[PDB]
Order: C-alpha cells, then structure tokens, then sequence
C-alpha cells in the first residue's frame, strides 16, 4: 500500500474505481473537462503493492466570500476508496497528504461537496452553505400586488435554446459569482459540460430550455418520469427585478403542476406570492463544506458587518493556533498570541461560521464553540453575518 | 345578515358551525377551557335574518417579544364561515369589527394561526414564526465529542407519567415562555386540556410519556399507525444542557427508528450529532401570524440589538401612519411625522419583521418593503434581529 | 343437509354466519331493523344434519320503474354460504326455493346488490343501475355563468344536524323515490338506522352533517383517514335548482381539497362547472340487479317512451316464455304466442334493459340478445329508454 | 405584438415554442407529417415586436357525423402561448383570427383535443366524444356462453408485425371511420407516423404487435414499466364478430395480468364476459371538442333518429342566430326566423349535442340549454341520439 501522485498509466484504474464509486461517472469523457482544473501534484492514488484502491484530488477554484473577496480555493473531488479496502485508514492518509500539499501551495481554504454528512468534520471541514429545495404548486400561485414587473406591455424575459446564448449566460453568471458569497468562477470547460447536459438523452433527461433576462437566466427541464414537474437546474439573477421576472415566466409554464428548484434559505420567492405557503420547503441539506487551511489569512481576507462596533478577543482553533482577533470598520486583524482564549472551537466550526450560513450562538448552544461571554457571542454572530445571503454555485 | 356579540343562545349554532369547520372540534367540551380566555365582547357572530353562518373571537393572551418584553395580545381564533355563505364578505366584516374592538380595548398586537397562507395578509397579519419539522433517524445518531452531558454516572433525565409532574412542567414552561420571543403564558385551563390529551384514546392517540430534567421536559407519543415513529409534541428547555440531556434520552428510544419534532429553524439539535444531516428538515410552514394594531406602541415596546449604532429614519406603514423612528442602545422612539418616508411597507410586513423571523433585506428583495438606502436596510436587519431565536409556543 | 324456513332458534347460527361473511355485520342489532322487512316465509337456512351452513332471505320493497310506476319487489339479502360448505350447490338450492316462494307470492320482480359480478347472471339477475363515483377537486371548481342560484342574497341551503331534521329528509326522499326509476320506499326503521350511522364512532366514522334545501338534501362526512376528502353518502334533489344549490354549498367546504359522491352516469354536476373535467369519474360499478319473475306483468307495468311510434314484435325469454309484444302511446301489451320469435335473450338481459341503464343495441353487439332486424333494435332502444335517468336508492 | 401567417423563417421559432409547450414534441420531424395537412393560411403566429410568443393552426380533416355523413372539419392543433407572454389575450386573438379564416373558407365545424377542460368552452367548443378507459383483469376473464366465436377450429385472428400488413389496417380503418360518428379520415402521412411509433425505442416504448381479423385489428404494446400490463393503443372492428374475436385473442395474452384500452362508453366488451365487473372503468375524459361554425349547415348535414315523429321548434344559439328547426324522417331543415325562441343555448352546448355524446335533458338540468317545454326536451334527446355509438378516432 503506497501513496503516490498518479502517472498517466494510473488513470484507467482511477476511471474504473470512479465508475464503481459514483453513479454519475459514465466513463473517461466524464473526467476530461474537470481534469484540466487539477494542478500538477493535485492528485494522490493508493496502490495495492499494482491496482488503484484509493484516490483523491483537488481542483484550482475561486470562491467568493463576504465583502465580495475572491479566494484561491482547493476543491477536494474524485475521492473514492475501493469497497475491498474499507477500514484501512486510506481516506485519512489521502486527506493528510492533500492537506499538506494544499497548505504548502498557499491555499487559505479547501472546499468539497460531501457524499455523506458524517465523514469530513473530523478532517476539519464544516458545512458552510445550505441547499433549500422549494416546490411551488404553480396552479395556485398569484404574484403579490407589490411584486416587481406586474405592468402590461412587452416581457423582458425570452424563452431560448441554451446552446444559442452561451455568451449571455457566461456574462450573467460571472457578475453573479463575484457578488455572492459561495460564488465559484465557472471555467470554459464547465460551460462546455453544462451545455452538453442541456440536450435530450436517449432514455435519459429531457431537453433543457432557458428563460433569459438582461440581468438573469433560469435553465429548466421537465422531470424524466413526473411530466407535471419542471425542475430548475440553475437560476442566476443579479437584480431583484430579474429574479421576479424569471419567476413570473416559470409560473407561466401552464403545462406544469409544480416547479422545483434547489436554492438557499433566503430566496425571496415565497414573498413574491399572495400565499407564501405555496413555496414548500421539500428538502434541506448541507451544500459546500469549508476547511480553513490558514486561520489568520482566512479571517483577515473576508469583510465583516459594519454595524458592530470595534471589538477584540482571543480565539483558539483546536489544532490551528491561538489568535488576537480585532474586528472593526468591517475588517479583521488576526495575530499570534499566548494570551488566555476567550473563544474556543474546532477547525470545522470556523468553516461553518466563515460564509455566514451558521450563527455562532447556534453552534455555542450545541457546545461546538465555547465562551463564557454572552456579549462576545452576540458580537461574533453580528460580525460574521453576511449582508448578501450565501448561495451554492455548482457541485464538484 | 346581522353582525352581533353572541348571547348564550347562539353557542349551540356556533358549536355546530365549529364541528363542520374544524376536524379537531369533537363537541362543546372542546371549547369549554379556551372559552374562559375570551373576554366579554371578545366574540362576533353573523346570523341569517335565525342561524349562525359566521363567527370569530379573540382570546386574552400574553406574548413575549425580543428583550423579554411581554405584550397583551388578542389571539384571533374560532374563525369560521358556513359553506353556504361563502363569498359574501363575512370574514372581512367579522375581522373589521374585532379589529375595532381590539384597537379600542388597547391591545398593541393581534395574533393567529392560519388554516391557509393566502387569507390573512390582506387584513394586516404577517407570518412571524417558522415551524420546522426535524425527523432524526435515531439508529445512526451519535453525539459529537463536544456535546454536553457525555460523562458516565447518573442521568439528570427521568421518564415519568405526565399527569404526576404537572407542577414541574408548569414551572419549566413559565421560565421558558418569559425568556423566548414567541412565548405565550399558558393558563391553568390549557394545562388541564394538555394533560387530558396525554391519555390513550379508544382507537385514537397512544399514551404520552414525559422526559423530565430540572431545566427542561419533552412530551412524546408513538405514532398511532407508524409504530417505529415517536412524535415529540412539546420540548421546552431553559438551558443548553437540558436540551442536550433530553435529546440523549429521546435518541435512547431503541424501539424507534425515527424521532420527529416541530421546532424552529435555529434548533441546535443537528450540531449535537457527528452527522448533522441525520436531522432532516421534513416540513416547514408559517406558525404564529402578527397584526401590529398600534405601530408606535409595538415598535417602542420591543428591545433591539445593542450591536447596531444609533440611527434615525422615517417609516410609513401603508395604512398605519408615518413615524420618525430612532433606534439606539437597544431601544426605539417612534413619533408622528409628515417628513418624507425613507422606508415604506404594508402592516403585515411589519408583523413579519417584528419577532426577528424574517430579515428586512429578504422582504426588500421581494419589494414588500421599499427604501432607496441599502445602508438603512442593513441597519434594520441588524436592529430587528433577535438575540434569542423566535419559537412557537402552542397553537390556538 | 336440509333446506327449511328458520325458527327463532336458528337466528344465533345465522348471526354467526353473517358476522363471518360480512365485515359490516357488527352483531344482532345489525339485523334488527332490516328484519322487520322480511315477511313470514321470506327466509331459508341450510343445516348440516345441527348448525347453519347456508342462508338467504328477501325483504318486501317498493321499486319505482319508468313511468313513475311502483312495483312490489322481493329484495334478496343476507345471502351467505359457510366457507366449510363451498361448492355443494347450496346457493343454487337456496335461490331456487326463494324464487319459487317469490313467484307464488305474486312479486313481478326480485332485486339484489351483488358482492361479486360473476354470481347472479346464471339465476336470471341482470345489472340494472350503474354507480358512478365523481371526485371534484373543489379548489379549482367555479360555477358556469349559466348555473342556477348565482344571484347575491340569502342562501336557500342550511347546514344542519341530521337528527334534528328527520321529518324534512323523509319528505324530500319520499318525493324523490316516487319520481326516479331505481327509487325505493325507505321505511321508518331504515331512517332510524341511517340517523344512528350519522353520529361519530369511537375510532370509526366522523360525524355527519346535512345541507338542507326545501327541495333537496346532502348528507356528508369527512373521510376517517384522508382529512381533505368529504364523502357525500347521500344527495337527494327533486329539482335542478336544489341540485345546483346543494353543490354550491358542498364546493363551499373550503377545508376540503376533494368532494366524492356515488351518483349515476347522467349526474349534471360536471355541466355546472366552467371545467367539466374537474368532475373525475374515479369508480364505476353495477348497482341494483333485477330478476324479472313475471315477464308479461313486468313489461306491461312500466311506461315506455312516447317518441317511438306503435310497433309489434315477438320476444322469447330463454326460460321465461314467448310473447307478442306491442308498444305504443307509452304502454306495452305482452300476450302469449307460439309465433316465430323476432328477438331472443336470457332473463338477466331483460332485467338489464328494464330500467333503461343498458341499451338493447349494446347487448345485441355482445350477442346477449339476438334479432335479425336492425330497425327492431333501434325501436327497442328508443322504447325502453327512461326519460328520467335511473338512479340507485340505497343498498340492501 | 403582430399577428401574421408564418413565413418559412418563423418555423424554427415555432418548433422551439412547440418543444417547450408539448412533452411529445421531440423536434421538427414531429411536425413534418402533420404539417402536410395544414392548408395555405391555416397558421397564425404572434411575434414580440422578433421571436414567436404565440402560435395556432388548423388541419384539413374529414369527420363522420350521425347518418354516416362526412363533413370537412378544421382541426385546431399546435396551439401554444410562450410562458413569458401569459395573460395578454394572445390565445383569444389567435382563436378569433383562425375562426374568421375557417368560417370564410366554408368549414361547417371546427374540432380540437383540449390540454385542459376549462379553456375552449368560452370560444364555442363543446366536448363531443367521451374517452373511457377499461382495464380487464384477464386472469379471471371468461367469455359468456352467448359470446360470438366460441366454436372449436381455426382462429380467424392472426398475430402479425404491424409494418407488414399496412394495406389491411388502412382498408379496415377506412371502413370503420365512414360508419362511426367521430371517425376521421387518416391520410398516408399519419399511417407512416403510426407505423414508425410501432418499433421499440431505445429506453422508450416496447415493440407493438397487431392482432388481425378480416373485419378488425388491435395494435397493442406491453407497458414500458408495468410488464404485466398490455395497453391496446388502437382497436378498430367493423363487425361484432371481429370485436369479440379480437378480445378473445387479447384475453389469450397469458403473460399479462391486465389489458387496458381507451374506448367509448358503449363498448360491448363487459357484456362478452360472465363477470361484467372485470371490465373496470379506470379513467374517463372528454375526447374530441366541436365548434359549430355554421349552425344551419351543421344541423341540416347530420341524420336524425327516425323513431321520433316530425316536430318544429325555434332554436337560438347565444351568438349564432335564431332558427326555425323542423326534424322529421331523419332529416332537419333549419331556416332564419325572428319568431320567439323555444330553446336557447350557447354555441359549445350545440357542439356537445351534435354527435349524440350528451343528452339535451342532461344539459337542461345544468341550465346549459333553456326551454319551458319538457316534451320538446324529450324530442331533442331522441332526435339528436346516434344509432351508432360515437367514438374517438385519433388525437391531433
Ligand atoms: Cl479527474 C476529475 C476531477 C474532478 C472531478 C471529476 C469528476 O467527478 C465526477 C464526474 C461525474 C460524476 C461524479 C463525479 C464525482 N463526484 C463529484 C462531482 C464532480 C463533478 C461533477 N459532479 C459531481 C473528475
Ligand atoms: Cl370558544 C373557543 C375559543 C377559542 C378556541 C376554541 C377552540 O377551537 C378549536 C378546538 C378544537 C379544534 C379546533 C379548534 C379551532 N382551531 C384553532 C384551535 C384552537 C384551540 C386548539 N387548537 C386549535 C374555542
Ligand atoms: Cl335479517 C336481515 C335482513 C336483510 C338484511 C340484513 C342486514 O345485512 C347486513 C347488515 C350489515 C352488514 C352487511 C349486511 C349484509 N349485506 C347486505 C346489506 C344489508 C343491509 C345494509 N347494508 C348491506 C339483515
Ligand atoms: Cl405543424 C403541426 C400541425 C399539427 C400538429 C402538429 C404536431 O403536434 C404535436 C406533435 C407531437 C407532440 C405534440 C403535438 C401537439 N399536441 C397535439 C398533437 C398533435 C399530433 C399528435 N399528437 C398530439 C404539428
């Protein structure tokens, strides 16, 4: 059992383990595009000796955090352990090697999407975004008198074929991802993959349509089996007007009984309707997970709420140092100290606070972060809150 | 079609309309207890002429709002319109009469639980608490190393018969309701009803058990049909330790596959587990709805977040006045003005902000409140936030 | 194995066989009321020797046929064969004895409700009414501009407790049953049973309500498990206005998603709505079955359509005689003949034609009645049609 | 927003709107065949300005009505409104333009299949045929002793590959469509489409088989997911013997538990079995909708029942003229008059009467047609009845 960077000769063993580990992995063409995002030395394999029994890698991503700050981010992906090689510490060894490489390379954060909720907390990843599925019974849906774009005259929204408006989608998404915490840069090769998945599949997904506004798009397809359900795969709106105009068009899908979307907890959709209850939360789950690799670099990089007055404290991360933390005028300074800790928490907890998806008060009540000062808790809650609701860009 | 306060002679017609309108209304004994909470002149009936074709009433309640302030609250309840008398403006007429009586009597707020989401917004009620159902697959549930009360030795929690510990439940609930926004005083007659519903029913609900801690209780019963589901009807914990100790005991129900509870969005339960995902959000809905009857009395009564610096603005409520609003040191002053409005919203929107369940930013993005100042929005969001998460006491 | 009229001593053995044969038979009190309708000599039992292994009986009923003619009718009921005594010709022997007694007593017709569709055709019973279940999604239901009773002002319909308006229900039903083919006289003891079943049952059916109009009533109850379904057990309307007024009230049950009723194929309900499709046929089945005991007495008793000109033919019933049949001015004369048959059919087929539920043309296409004259077929179709749609009164 | 006949350049915008509006529309090849049936000027588009936001067209069809009379019929089809352009009166404008063109061209009737039941009544279309799904549990099915073709010896029915017997299917269907009200001429291009859909589809429908008799065929395929269900897509029988012989063969599909077919309410199938109840009505819905474009041309074209004696009345269609209507010897004369109306109804109601699927008495009880004469009602019922049951040919 060696742990090595793979050679070109290891990739067929990796594609077999991938096919056996992930139902979405059709074959080598499935990894082509993603693989242009893996740097040299971004991948490890475990061999028996020899055949591939374990693999993991990271992609070079750009993640938007509160204050519209974009961080270089190591996106852990393609992590699999052969069903023959369970319980042999292979995931631990692969994550320790990649974390060493990611830290040495200068990434301040790593990120992933978790197949299960119980695996990555012990490696320092905290869930940092929340997926919220809304299902609208569009047959009862009426827009509130206050809702934007109720005026008579031309619609600002067009129904279009996705592949014919790639430039517009790219430009709208680039604006969206730079203004929203959770935003990811989407490289050309991932736009190629997204547009390929928009075509009908022989006995698979139905054809995707787009609704296009100058300041937003929705990409939607009818469910393969439930022919009265439209699933909105993606909806990116840069203005409130674009968001409302797109939902007026989706609620105009008169063939459908139900429109479903995976969105975030602060989606204003329900408030656009005379009956907020028509926007049923049908599913909730963790989205993006974060591991803070460098505590001071990460805490100083993000912007903080201007509404909390200057304060200083001492934060200890369980295996990640102790720091004098001063937050004022929306900026943090975070410097080494041996002064007594006023706040303690594990690395994963800081990841869960970092984008504003989880309140410090909520984690304190679970004893995941410890402090004897209730005032300090309220100040942390207020300071780490994000003005712009955190959203989830796209899985990887 | 007259609208009158009912006489003793009207109540049998009211019990018939009740039985036909609400599946939970077994008969007159169903209204006995609740009815001690209806003041003189708290009830209206509509007669055809004569028989009862419409009814509505309010109960005298005490509602806890942020800052642990308790307001006299008119709880609208028993609102029904005969299926023969639909679309005749009877609900509008009954709500206008009760609102006149409630305002003249000096209540600063009214409240209700809505049978449907599309009815009460137009009468000025906004949804103000959020019910969140969590279903735990307790067979996988393990407590995080950080979770309180993991030590060996005696359990602080006892399994008890509800009717034998009424005094302890009352005392714990009284402490809970005074510290949590959404808390309601629960009078003796509602404790009598709650303890009666704890007994097994011939071909109905199974027997209720209690888990009792010095600082919390849970009341739970196995589902009538799904014998592997335990439903926690109520869980009131005054400390984090009590909340964790009670959940350790509920996860010790080894007969069960699943524990379900109707809780609030900030329930720390998920964070107590090594897998946060085991705490599935299976259902979300509006809980308590508020109508602000007197804008200045309500805005001055509640406490505001100390973390936002002093600010002044001009708020117009659509049919509810215009006010100079100054918020600093956790207190608001709210005085008449004809100065230009900086913020506008309908009455229902203010009700939805009032307990901190909905952010001003979220309602602004839906255009339910209008302002041209993004700084003012962030300040409102921060000021109206509740330190203690808003919860739902009990339906009425 | 003797076949005898039962003595008082046989009835406990009969109640045991009943309880084991019919899930609805709670105990002796279940047969008390019905049993006042069984004449002396209306019952047979088969004993092993001794214990009751077979039973059958008939009740004295009054059945309305086209032309508003009321016939004395033998209602076969309480027919059971012990599961130990299957395939021993016991049903055949019991039906031959009762048919002899019914014929000798002077009944022109027998009738029953069939537990299964494959049993009674061979004993000469044809299905003669059609049960049609309509389920309305009342949330979309809007009344057509043409629909009666759309005017503003008092409703002619009242919501009432069934037991307090027994006199009105009785009078409306008596008018209904005399004007509709399929109508049955409902004696006092069956009104006692109907009103008893209207009360809530400990872990059984929910309480029944009534909607009362001067010229119609509906009796409805919410489903025991599906709390958004109202089931209309009975709806008797003497005028079109009463039928429309009652459906406006049922569609005013705003708590409900769906209203279901067992009605007949010509129920005008769908045509009252702007969307006829909201009235989904969810179930169809045979209702009342008829055996014509005396062919000439039955054919001369009913009225025929005035719109077909006088015609004469020769009808042979397979074991029931050959007859010169002359139909004109809405009356038939039906006299013995040995002239060549122009129409042939079995006894059950005549029962299926007799109330107008089945067309002669439809039965001819299945070869259940044979004729070489297509003109004679059209004339029979037209003559046996019922002006007033055939309905089903109540099961027995 | 212009409304224009489309140019060749408009058809790609029309195919996109089609793909987004109808799940069955795979792509341009889906409209090729149908489109040979659209005359010059048979199509309208609505453009924003430009892109296609609305479309509708009619095909040249031949519809059989009672008396075996074949009418030129405008079949409205391909009607779609972009989800972005809802509630802008686009369907009303398109239907008014096509109705003007259809009337000017000399069609006496228009027809369509409705996506929803609440849309087309207001444009004068009444539902005129009734789809009736029968599901047979073929494991219990036994043919009645009376049923044709029970004799020993060769079967008159063969199991065949559809594509190898196109000539026989065409000839049988041509005979069927000329003798049955609801029959449509099926042009060569629709036989090409039907035979293409008979082949297995990669992850779609299973292969179709045929059962072939000299005087009838059935085309059936096993359900894609329920492998014990055979769905009969089409069954066309010119004689009762052919209908019975085909059902004996379908009930010989010993692999299957259930045979389902979409048929008409007078299908004799149930009467062929010893248990009529084995033929469960599992679904009922409107089929073909009719708009009478020229009242006198339509009323004079169809044949009427010979069994009703000569009568005269005055019929007013709400926006369609008033007429002296005389019906005798199976023929109507229908001439302009200003004499007082004895019968009134909207245009859609006449469409619903026209093929005999709905009785005048049933529509009168819903107040959809008004008369003060009950004798006149019975005469209309009898006169508009169809000797041959109305059936549905094929959707368009
Ligand atoms: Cl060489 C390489 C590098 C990074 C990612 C991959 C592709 O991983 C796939 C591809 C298809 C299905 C499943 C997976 C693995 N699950 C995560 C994931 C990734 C991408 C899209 N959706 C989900 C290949
Ligand atoms: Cl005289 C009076 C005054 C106020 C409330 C009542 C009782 O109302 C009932 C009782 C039982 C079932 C349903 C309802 C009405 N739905 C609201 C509600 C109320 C109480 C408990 N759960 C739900 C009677
Ligand atoms: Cl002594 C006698 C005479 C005639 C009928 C009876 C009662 O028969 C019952 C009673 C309850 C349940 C089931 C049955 C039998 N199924 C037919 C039926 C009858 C009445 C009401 N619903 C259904 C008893
Ligand atoms: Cl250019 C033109 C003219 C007339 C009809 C069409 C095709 O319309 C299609 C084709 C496939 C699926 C759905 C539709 C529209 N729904 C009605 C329909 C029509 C034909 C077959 N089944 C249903 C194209």
């Amino acid at each position: 059992v060696t742990l090595c960077s793979p050679t070109e000769d290891d990739w067929p063993g990796m594609f077999l383990l991938a096919a056996a580990s992930f139902t979405d992995f059709i074959g080598p063409e499935s990894a082509t595009a993603w693989r242009t995002l893996v740097p040299t030395d971004g991948a490890v394999v475990v061999r028996d000796g020899s055949e591939v029994v374990g693999m993991a890698l990271y992609m070079d991503l750009r993640l938007t955090v509160p204050g519209e700050v974009v961080l270089p981010t190591a996106g852990l992906s393609f992590v699999a352990v052969a069903p023959t090689h369970r319980r042999r510490g292979l995931l631990r060894a692969m994550c320790a090697e990649l974390h060493r490489r990611i830290a040495d390379s200068g990434y301040p954060v790593a990120a992933l999407h978790a197949s299960e909720g119980g695996i990555y907390g012990r490696f320092g990843y905290g869930p940092a975004t929340t997926l919220h599925e809304l299902t609208v019974d569009r047959r009862f849906a009426r827009f509130h008198a206050d809702a934007p774009g109720g005026g008579l005259g031309g619609s600002s929204v067009r129904l279009v074929r996705p592949t014919e408006h790639r430039g517009e989608f790219e430009a709208i998404y680039e604006r969206w991802r730079q203004q929203v915490p959770g935003g990811l840069l989407r490289p050309q090769v991932l736009w190629d993959e997204l547009l390929a998945e928009a075509k009908a599949a022989p006995g698979g997904d139905r054809e995707s349509f787009a609704l296009l506004h100058p300041d937003g798009y929705a990409l939607y397809r009818v469910d393969r089996t439930d022919l009265k359900l439209a699933r909105v795969s993606e909806l990116r709106a840069v203005t409130a007007d674009a968001h409302c105009a797109l939902w007026r068009a989706l609620i105009g899908l008169d063939s459908m009984e139900r429109i479903s979307i995976i969105t975030h907890p602060q989606d204003p959709l329900p408030h656009l309707l005379t009956d907020t209850r028509l926007a049923r939360t049908t599913w909730r789950q963790d989205g993006l997970w974060l591991r803070i690799m460098n505590v001071p670099a990460a805490l100083e990089a993000r912007g903080y709420a201007h509404e909390v007055g200057e304060f200083s404290t001492v934060l200890e991360v369980s295996d990640g140092g102790r720091f004098a933390l001063k937050i004022g005028d929306g900026r943090a300074r975070c410097t080494p100290t041996d002064a007594a800790a006023e706040i303690e928490m594990d690395r994963d907890v800081l990841g869960s606070l970092y984008l504003g998806a989880h309140r410090a008060s909520t984690l304190a009540a679970a004893n995941r972060l410890r402090t004897k000062d209730s005032q300090l808790l309220r100040r942390l809650d207020a300071a780490f809150a994000s003005d712009v609701p955190v959203q989830t860009a796209f899985e990887f």
